[PDB]
């Protein structure tokens, strides 16, 4: 338990200091001695002898194993010193430094802010181009600790080139612990509005996709969570084929969170992306999603993104018609209509109406949608939704527009038109002509247009006083509205 020093540019002292840090008895003695630790800290902070640096950081390391050795290093200003040592060309020194910092980050209170202020973030990001996986695993974990729940750190990681460096790790290594820890950093960054497009631009979605068949469930799950965040309104990407095929396979996983994430990513990636729609359909996405909805029952965390994905797949791509038939052929129509009924909540109902609208584009779906009872439920939804508007989340105006839109397509069929008219919808449709919303005006005039091809209905529409609002609508700046209004006026 003796003296505590060195002078005269000799380093042998440290080479006696480390060798007793191992001894845990003299350890507690050292780390109760704030003068000793400062010398150690100052030494390596300045010393140009590699083996001295090695000896010093090593001692600091051993002290970091205890609550007081952390405090001591913390109070001696070891943190900025340790960050400095993240520049060392001795791999052995880098390792002690990042490890000690890691221990401080895990346990020592106030270490996170201290590391950030010392410039630890920028230094750690720069170290991501190293090649030792155990070293990288420690480094990425420090970044995870520092970035979590700290937007300021996230922006600094972005500014330092974090996204590309993390993505490169995911594309390069197979060491599970490193892949997992790196994916966790990406997950934390993926909710940042600035980091997200950067990660996508770096090829992050394709890189995470590489690991979706890994035996490690924690790795797979973190990749899926991150993917779901990134895939939300991303730029169109190339090389998505493998990812898309794997996501479809994962739909049949026995793991609920895997299934949920898979459906959500598929929904995100298919929205207004006809290439992705095509590819998903080609690997049997329709059958897989229908099976997913059926298995899900009333679990709306699964049905909502799955239904959305199905809605994307049944519209506006080369194989949309096939997908429309495929939903029926894989026994999907009854469950889709069912989702219009309680206990379904509004987002699901909104999505479900949209799907039905698309399914109705296929003539072979007209009769079975009628038979399954789609029309009266759509009408009831519409009636109640309109009443609510006339009195946050899903706006009832969206339900009004959606249901009327679905009915517009369903009204292509003569028997559907009979059902629709028999439910006293004409007065409502005529009233919707007065809507402030152009899209509501359009589908309202559209369904009236379909109905007006039958002479008896045309008279009913006229009797409802539709001539006047339709005349006003001839001058709609919305061309679709004007065109439908003219068509009804003609048929009357």
């Amino acid at each position: 338990l003796l003296n505590d020093e060195d002078q005269v540019v000799v380093n042998k002292a440290a080479v006696m200091v480390h060798q007793l840090s191992k001894k845990e008895a003299s350890r507690h003695a050292i780390m109760r001695s704030p003068q000793m630790v400062s010398a150690i800290v100052r030494t390596m902070q300045n010393t140009n002898d590699v083996e001295t640096a090695r000896c010093t950081a090593g001692t600091l390391h051993n002290l970091s194993h205890h609550r007081e050795g952390l405090l001591a290093i913390f109070k001696s200003g070891g943190i900025p010193a340790l960050v400095k040592m993240l520049g060392s060309p001795v791999d052995s020194v880098l390792f002690y430094a990042i490890t000690t910092l890691h221990n401080l980050l895990l346990h020592q209170e106030g270490a996170k802010m201290a590391v950030r202020l010392a410039g630890g973030l920028q230094k750690m990001v720069a170290l991501l181009n190293k090649t030792n996986v155990k070293f990288l695993a420690i480094t990425t974990d420090c970044l995870q600790i520092l970035a979590y729940g700290n937007q300021e750190s996230k922006l600094i990681i972005l500014a330092s080139g974090g996204p590309q460096a993390l993505v490169n790790i995911m594309r390069t290594y197979t060491y599970e612990k490193l892949l997992w820890t790196t994916s966790r950093v990406l997950k934390v960054l993926s909710v940042c509005s600035s980091n997200k497009p950067a990660i996508v631009e770096a090829g992050g979605m394709q890189a995470l996709g590489l690991h979706l068949t890994d035996p490690s469930q924690r790795l797979v799950q973190n990749c899926l969570w991150t993917l779901r965040n990134l895939s939300d309104a991303a730029t169109k990407q190339e090389g998505m084929e493998g990812l898309l095929g794997t996501l479809v396979q994962l739909l049949g996983s026995d793991d609920i969170n895997v299934v949920t994430c898979a459906a959500g990513i598929l929904s995100n990636l298919t929205c207004n992306n006809y290439k992705n729609k095509m590819m998903v359909c080609q690997v049997g996405g329709i059958e897989a999603l229908v099976r997913t909805v059926l298995r899900a029952g009333d679990r709306e965390d699964i049905t909502e993104p799955a239904i959305c994905a199905l809605r994307h797949l049944t519209s506006r791509h080369q194989e949309a018609e096939m997908a429309q038939n495929a939903v029926r052929l894989h026994y999907g129509l009854p469950v889709v209509v069912k989702l219009l009924h309680p206990p379904s909540h509004w987002p699901l109902i909104k999505a479900t109406v949209g799907l039905i609208r698309n399914l109705a584009l296929c003539p072979a779906n007209h009769a079975p949608l009628r038979e399954q009872g789609a029309i009266p439920r759509l009408v009831q939804l519409l009636v109640r939704a309109h009443q609510d508007t006339q009195r946050e989340g899903v706006r009832m105006e969206e339900i009004v527009e959606g249901c009327t839109g679905a009915l517009h397509i369903l009204a292509r069929d003569v028997h559907n038109r009979i059902v629709i008219r028999g439910l006293n919808t004409i007065p409502l449709f005529v009233q919707l002509l007065y809507s402030p919303i152009e899209n509501i005006q359009r589908v309202a005039a559209g369904v009236l247009c379909e109905l007006a091809q039958d002479k008896e209905a045309a008279e009913a529409i006229e009797a409802e006083g539709a001539t006047a609002p339709l005349t006003e609508l001839l001058h709609s700046r919305n061309e679709g509205v004007a065109t439908y209004a003219a068509a009804v006026l003609f048929r009357m």
